[PDB]
């Protein structure tokens, strides 16, 4: 058996073909086993509608998840990604840096 804790990165992107739109991304990389729970949060509350969740693997034993959706942030809103996995004794919350 092998187990690996995911790396978690949270960031925003505007698609070049429609630059007024903005997407909040959580990229969860390099993990095993593949069982996992991932949410986007707005002011501590789970975002229910997340329109994209894309899972892949490289080696048998290494998985990658991009979990993202359109949003409209304001300066007073806090956003985050919350991940649960067998390697994590409590949920890991990674905040979105409004600059990123």
């Amino acid at each position: 058996m092998i187990q690996r804790t995911p790396k978690i990165q949270v960031y925003s992107r505007h698609p070049a073909e429609n630059g007024k739109s903005n997407f909040l991304n959580c990229y969860v990389s390099g993990f095993h086993p593949s069982d996992i729970e991932v949410d986007l949060l707005k002011n501590g509350e789970r975002i229910e509608k997340v329109e994209h969740s894309d899972l892949s693997f490289s080696k048998p034993w290494s998985f990658y998840l991009l979990y993202y959706t359109e949003f409209t942030p304001t300066e007073k809103d806090e956003y985050a990604c919350r991940v649960n996995h067998v390697t994590l004794s409590q949920p890991k919350i990674v905040k979105w840096d409004r600059d990123m």
